[PDB]
C-alpha cells in the first residue's frame, strides 16, 4: 500500500467511523494531531480521536500533494453542527505505515 | 455588568467569533493568558488571540465559581471535525471590566 | 533574496530578540502561523501578537532535520526562568522567499 | 493540620531544595502543576518530574499577595543565569491538607 493509498483507506475508514480499521493504519508509535497542540500517540489514542471526533462524511477530497513518503489531501466535512468545513490532512508515511497525521481547518 | 454577566458576555462574542466585541469587555491593561503560557495583554492582543480560533461553539456551560471578583465557568468547545474539548474559564473582574482571563484545557 | 534555510534560521534569531516585527517580516501577506491548540494567527499583526505574547525565553540547540528549497524542519530546546525546557519543532513551508506557514508542534519532553 | 499558607511555604522550601518527592507528597494524589497554562503536571510523578526538569534556580525576595483557608498566592523573583531577574506568581488552590493546583505565571513587565 502507496502513501496515497494509505490516505485514501484512512479518509474511508473515518467516514465508516472505524476508529480501529483507521489505527490500524498506523505505525505502532504513529500519531494523529489534531488540531496542532492536541496530539493522539499510539493506536489506543488514535482510535479514540476517531470515536470521539464528530461522525464524518467527507467530500470534494482532493490530492494536493502526492509522493512516495507524503501526501496532502483537502476536502469538505460535512458535520451536523457546523457549515461546511474545509480540512487538510498531512499524512507522513514510512514503511507501508502512517507515521503522523496533521489535520488543520483551513479558515 | 456583574462579573458573571462578563463571563457570560464573553463566551457569547467568542461563539460570534467577535474579536473587537469580547475584547472590549476587558480593562485597557487586561489580559488573556493561554496555552502554552501565551499572555495576550491590551485590546489589539485579545482581538488577535480571538480571531486565531477554530471556528467552533462553546457550549455545555457549567458556572463552578461564582462571586462579585472570580468566576469559573466549565464548557465544552465543539468543532467540525476535531474531538469536544472541556475547557476552564477563570475570569478576575475588577471594576466592570475582565483584568484577567486564563483558560485551562480540562482532561477529556 | 533568503533561501528557506535561512528565513527559519532569522526566525529564530527574532523570536530570541522578542523582535515581533522582524519576525513578521520574513512571512507573506496571508503567511501563517499555526501553534497551540489550533489557534491560526495569519497576516503579519497576528503574527507580531502572537510572538509578543511568548514569555522570557531562548531558544537553541537547533538541530536542522530537514532542509530544501521550500521546506524546513527545526528541532530545538525553549528555556525560560521558571518553567521545563521545552522540545519544540517548527516546520517552515517557504515560496517566493518568504514563509507561507509555519506549524509549532510541541514534542514530548 | 497544615494551613494553606503553610502548604505553600513548604511547597518553595522543598522546590528550593530540590526535593521533587517531598514537594510531590504536599498535593492530592490528583493534585496538578499548570506551569505555563497549557502544560499540566498531574500527579505526583509528573509534579516531582517538573520540579528536576525546571531551573534550580531560586525564590528569593517572595511576598505573600493573597492568603486564606482554600487559597494563596505568592510572588517572587526569580534569577536566572540567562535572563533579567522575573516576577513570578504561584497560586495555590488548597483543599483537606494538601494542594489541589498549583499554577505557576511568568508576570509580564
Ligand atoms: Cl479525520
Ligand atoms: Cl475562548
Ligand atoms: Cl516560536
Ligand atoms: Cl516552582
Amino acid at each position: 500500500m502507496a502513501a496515497i493509498d494509505l490516505a485514501r483507506e484512512y479518509i474511508s475508514r473515518v467516514n465508516g467511523r472505524d476508529g480501529s480499521g483507521a489505527a490500524a493504519l498506523f505505525a505502532q508509535d504513529g500519531e494523529i494531531i489534531a488540531p496542532v497542540g492536541r496530539v493522539y500517540r499510539g493506536w489506543d489514542a488514535i482510535a479514540a480521536f476517531i470515536e470521539a471526533a464528530p461522525p464524518a462524511t467527507t467530500a470534494q477530497i482532493a490530492e494536493r500533494t502526492m509522493g512516495t513518503h507524503r501526501v496532502v489531501l483537502h476536502g469538505v466535512v460535512q458535520t451536523p453542527r457546523f457549515a461546511p468545513a474545509q480540512i487538510e490532512w498531512i499524512f507522513d508515511v514510512d514503511g507501508d505505515r502512517i507515521r503522523r497525521l496533521t489535520i488543520n481547518h483551513l479558515r
